[PDB]
């Protein structure tokens, strides 16, 4: 032990020597991490116990104990520390913190038996994660940062690359299990960072079991980052496996704590190690402890009192091989090489945090007062605490120390790269991470310009994407072509009628509308016998007017054949009528025009036979003319007056009319849509008309004494009679798919012209070539 | 300290004194819980010193310490445990046990402290249920059972009686709260105990909060059952003030730890006490230790340090008040009285249970030595712990000992209760829970029979309960009244048709069902119209047989009498056939009658007014037979024979008919539903022979040189025609749900009376009379 005196004594821990498996500490004398601390700490202290502003009058002495390596040999020690609580006597000294516990182990136990007796320790070298609890280790502190601030570290380079599907490597331990752990507890605070695999090796692996793992890792293609949480032999194994089964150029690899800037995990591998983002943790090296610790002799020192042996084993000296005494006088360069410890920087850390607080403490409780105080003869834990995790000032090289509530100092680490550079090897930094990431994207060379570990490859509209569950990480794209429109990226909802979806990207496009015009394959046929009609007509006329005294005439023609030629004139109206497209007026007059023609013609050709069989068994030409104009006339005239037929233009507008499925192509009418039931009162009204003209034209079917024209109006009669029987099936054989303004309307307009000629061309039109 | 020698030294702490508040412990030496129980654990060390077979040719030795109810006091003789592990010196003795810490708060850092060091200790009065866990206090063990194996036998207690609903009271300390949560935590495991409120008072009551939380407690009325875990003070004040709120008889206290069996919660509340289900900790007395305790001297007993203290105290001396050495030579009765400690059952156990397990241990390491062994001269704390686990025996008292995994004893509870009985108090024990529960509900007076605190009374068949969310405790009930049956206890489905729910428990009764049947009120009108017509036309056959030869006779009857006659007597045969129920046969042939008669009288005047038409313009009486029985006839036998209007019976069963809302009452028909449109051809066949006969009666209405008759066939034919315009309407009528039977069934049979009727009495039943 080192019993240096103090007003403030304050107590350490260090690793000299190692585990002793005989039941005795070897002999070892590590002195990379025994000795390098202890100098460390000494020097911290007799460099504050010489500024005049950082404790004042006030002095500080240490009482330095040796753990070797292990918990238990520690514990006799811990008990040592608390001795001013339980015959030449010496009064014992009160410790007011310690520094010590390198090892993890070590840390834990220590601080479990120094909670319990309010003494808050400050470790330097332990960056377990689970000491990081205020309910087992409430009087624990350390300068080091926490394993559990690298991973985070991690997932920001891992975001800020663009990656949202790695793996997850993880060797057998307290480190690589931890670290895994504290990722995968980040991954699912902000996502995006989906984990498709987590792999486990074990301490000693069996023969053959590194290609399984790494054909596992295989398994999804899409994952090409693997963030190892490993050991240098692992390392070195995955990536000798990895060479030689053949899978270069498909791996991302994500250093941790251990991968660091060492070229010994691949040595031969420097192919299979293109890719590095090694996190390791921001160094230094302190100039004042070299000058300490390179002026030392044999009899400059005697605060140590393990010195001699380090005088021994660092030139072999063996004092009493060689046997001499003296040797390296100045220890720089004169036997072996000298190399500062890296964790050299984290022991003054502690004791200069520890030196403040007790100033700090000493600037409240009783200010204005040099030296030592009634208020502060005795330290309390409490409040000690308090004051140590309050702190903010800069250091050695320059490095702010601050704490958390639990007392966890704040991460600093830089960031590394690996690639080829003309047949070499380099880690350049890449940036580093202080409470934040810095990149240095600009300077990074993936040896593909910028690789992704992405799952799903980004979708195209046209195809709905839709989010899997359990991760919000791959979508699936399911394609929804049909009747459909896409209201907003995902969702592709019915599109509206009048609005067919289209070939383009995106779109829904009007249908196109179709109705028969004038020029059309099936529209020459009416407009041709409607034209030869009239021509027909027009010379029938020419032929009446051109002899009207004529006494072949005066057996007809008095108040009747005026009425007959009008009806007839007025059929091949209604053919040339029929067919044009209804926009607006077209269709309105078609049922008034529908009508008034056949009736003319049926009712005059009616009274005609009427008459003529009454004066057979009131002639009077005007008296014939008042009950022809009228007496059945008025009554469509009456019909029309009160639209009952003619309602206001439908113009039902045919978006649906046949649904086309598949919707590639399909149809739009503009059809004036006066139901067909008006076509069937209509025909009605004009069949009953003829009922009585044809059965009144049946029963005188014989004559005498009367003129030619007698039996001709019966063979029309009949003609008629037959054209509409054959009509009326073909009515009905509408309400099919195919034509639905093809049939019907050539099939009217037919029949109208037939039976127009029937009873113009086989009763009036012939015996006139005689005048 | 008491240093006894031994082979395997084991040590122990006490209460002895009290917590100094002066920085210095307070002189009290309470004595009953200090001394008693050091007397205790010397006791039995002497006990098993001197047992032949207990642990043979070795002996034990006792280090004996003082907590002074104190922590941190308590640490520095835990230090001074842990001696001989870290210049006359003495060689010290290492402990292998620790039988101490009665108080919880010592219990918890002592436990951390010798964890830190593998030293098994055996506390005998710490209940607290946080020192049940094997992750902080591994090396922990207790004689006495934990708090939270009291909850559970509540809840037994609980569960037994029937309630499921009930309130938890809880003082604000460590015991209430952990008792409360611990009975919580078992309450969700197994259910049915639903808690209403969890009340909640503070350590200091503000003045006027107690009716505060009494009334809170009168939220809902239906939680009779009190859970208290509380303070004597609190228990008094709670009771004397739901005494003063007069809410008498409405509560049924539930004890715990703290209510026991004193007399002292309840002075002047033995009114408002009635009830007690106070759990209290099975006691027992120790003989050996009171023939021990009371047999002791200033003489006899150097061992203990503080018998001089209890020498002073216990009778006032003050050595050197009264200044009196001897006094009370026997301390069992001379001065003061003698009352052992409860606790003192527990003590005794721990040194037993430890010596057994040291016995045990010296059974398998080195079978077949007597005394020391090699492979015994160092105790392992885990091996030690693992023959403390395993221990199987009965101690004082005949209590077996034994250990859970993690260390703590099984509970043994007695449960008491409180009721007036002759104006006296007494607390009955009514059963007791060794690891079950065990009751005397036979033994039990609520002074109600055994009242109930469950939150919803049982439902009822008939309305429906459902169950409510987050607590399947109170289901609420309600009515489904209307079309549906209950398929299970709870559901009330749809209930199906012809099945018509019932007024009774429950039930679907089947639907009455209705029919016009031959007694009726609206029957009576066309059965006595259709004999009266019978009647008549037996009364005209009679007038026209007994006749024939006669030449009045001679204008008809040669081949049309009969089948008019014929066909009058079938209308008359509709009109009775009609109204019969149409069971199996009467509808069927319905149809067939209802053409044939009406088609012979119809066809016959037909074919009459026909025949003498064309006489006046092949009368041979066999050519007219022929042209009358086979004119219109044959058409309705040709239809009968392939039937189109007579279909299968359909007795559509109308279950449904009309659908009659609010199912009180409603109707069943069995028509046979043949379609309206079957009497709709009948009557337009009827109607197309009636036109032709209508018509050539027109024609004719005036001809010479003709019978009589030719007028009155007009004349019928008029009055038919008449009747039937005026009939069709009232079967337009129909459709109503008024009768859907009682209207169109009279119609139509007094229609047909009628019109037979009218062809009957108005044609050839006149003119009669003359012959």
């Amino acid at each position: 032990s080192i019993r240096v005196d103090g007003d403030i004594i304050l107590g350490g821990l260090f690793p000299v020597h190692a585990k002793g498996e005989r039941g005795v500490p070897c002999g070892e004398l590590k002195k990379e991490k025994g000795i390098h601390r202890l100098e460390a700490m000494l020097y911290a202290i007799d460099q504050i116990n010489k500024d005049p502003d950082l404790l004042s009058n006030i002095t500080l002495g240490v009482r330095i104990l040796d753990t070797c390596s292990r918990d238990t040999y520690a514990l006799e020690q811990s008990l040592t520390f608390v001795q001013a609580l339980i015959p030449i006597f010496t009064k014992p000294d009160k410790i007011s913190g310690v520094i010590g516990a390198a090892a993890s182990s070590v840390s834990i136990m220590v601080a479990n038996i120094l909670r319990l007796f309010k003494i808050p320790q400050i470790s330097y070298a332990s960056t377990a994660p689970e000491l990081s609890d205020n309910t087992r280790y409430d009087f624990f502190s350390r300068v080091v940062p926490p394993d559990s601030y690298q991973a985070q570290a991690m997932v920001d380079i891992v975001t800020a690359l663009g990656w949202n599907y790695v793996s997850t490597l993880a060797s057998e331990g307290n480190y690589g299990e931890s670290g895994v752990e504290a990722f995968t507890q980040i991954s699912r605070e902000i996502g995006g960072v989906c984990i498709a695999q987590s792999q486990k090796i074990p301490r000693e692996p069996r023969p053959g079991e590194f290609e399984k793992i790494i054909k596992r890792l295989l398994e999804t293609p899409n994952a090409r980052a693997v963030i190892m949480f490993a050991n240098e032999d692992d390392i070195r194994r995955i990536l000798e496996a990895a060479k030689k089964l053949n899978q270069s150029g498909h791996f991302l690899w994500i250093g941790s704590d251990s991968w660091g800037s060492k070229i010994a995990p691949v040595y031969q591998q420097e192919e299979i190690a293109e890719g590095a983002v090694t996190i390791l943790p921001k160094r230094a090296s302190i100039d004042g402890f070299d000058r300490y610790f390179r002026s030392r002799t044999l009899a400059n020192n005697r605060r140590n009192v393990w010195f001699a042996e380090f005088w021994e084993e660092n030139f072999g000296c063996k004092l009493g091989s060689h046997i001499k005494k003296c040797t390296g006088l100045e220890r720089i360069a004169r036997d072996s090489s000298y190399e500062q410890e890296g964790k050299v920087q984290f022991v003054i850390d502690a004791v200069y945090s520890m030196a403040y607080a007790l100033h700090n403490m000493h600037k409240d409780l009783c200010p204005g007062y040099i030296g030592l105080c009634p208020r502060m003869s005795t330290i309390d834990g409490k409040e000690l605490l308090g004051y140590i995790r309050a702190v903010n000032f800069n250091g050695s090289a320059g490095t702010p120390v601050t704490f958390n509530e639990n007392g966890d100092a704040p991460g600093r680490y830089d960031i590394f790269q690996y690639q080829i550079t003309n047949k070499s090897t380099e880690y350049k930094v890449i940036g580093h991470w202080t409470n934040q990431l810095h990149l240095k994207v600009e300077d990074m060379q993936w040896a593909h310009t910028h690789p992704a570990s992405v799952c799903s490859l980004p979708c195209k509209p046209g195809e709905r994407k839709k989010t899997v569950k359990g991760v919000p990480c791959c979508w699936h794209c399911e394609r929804c072509e049909g009747y459909n429109y896409q209201v907003d990226e995902l969702s592709c909802e019915l599109c509206p009628l009048d609005q067919r979806p289209n070939m383009n990207r995106t779109g829904c496009q009007l249908i196109p509308i179709i109705k028969l015009e004038w020029h059309s394959p099936w529209a020459v046929v009416p407009v041709f016998v409607a034209i030869l009609g009239i021509i027909a007509t027009t010379f029938v006329i020419v032929t009446f007017v051109r002899y009207n005294d004529t006494p072949i005439v005066r057996a007809s023609g008095r108040e009747l054949s005026y009425v007959l030629l009008t009806g007839i004139f007025l059929c091949y109206s209604i053919t040339f009528l029929m067919i044009a497209a209804p926009d607006t007026i077209i269709c309105s007059f078609r049922r008034v025009f529908l009508g008034l023609g056949m009736c003319f013609s049926y009712a005059a050709l009616l009274t005609k036979t009427n008459r003529i069989h009454r004066i057979f068994e009131k002639f009077i030409s005007p008296a014939s003319q008042l009950v022809i104009t009228f007496s059945l006339i008025s009554v469509q005239l009456l019909g029309v007056f009160v639209w009952f037929v003619v309602d206001p233009p439908h113009i039902i507008i045919d978006y649906g009319e046949q649904r086309t499925l598949d919707p590639e192509k399909a149809r739009g009418v503009l059809k004036c849509d006066i139901s067909d039931l008006s076509l069937i009162c209509s025909l009605g009204y004009s069949i009953l008309l003829m009922v009585t003209c044809t059965v009144y034209a049946i029963k005188t079917r014989g004559v005498p004494e009367t003129f030619n024209e007698a039996k001709p109006i019966g063979f029309t009669m009949y003609t008629t009679c037959i054209i509409w029987l054959a009509f009326i099936p073909i009515f009905f054989g509408t309400a099919q798919s195919a034509e639905k303004m093809y049939i019907q309307t050539t099939t009217l307009t037919v029949s109208m012209s037939l039976s127009a000629s029937v009873s113009l061309g086989m009763l009036y039109m012939p015996k006139v070539y005689i005048i």
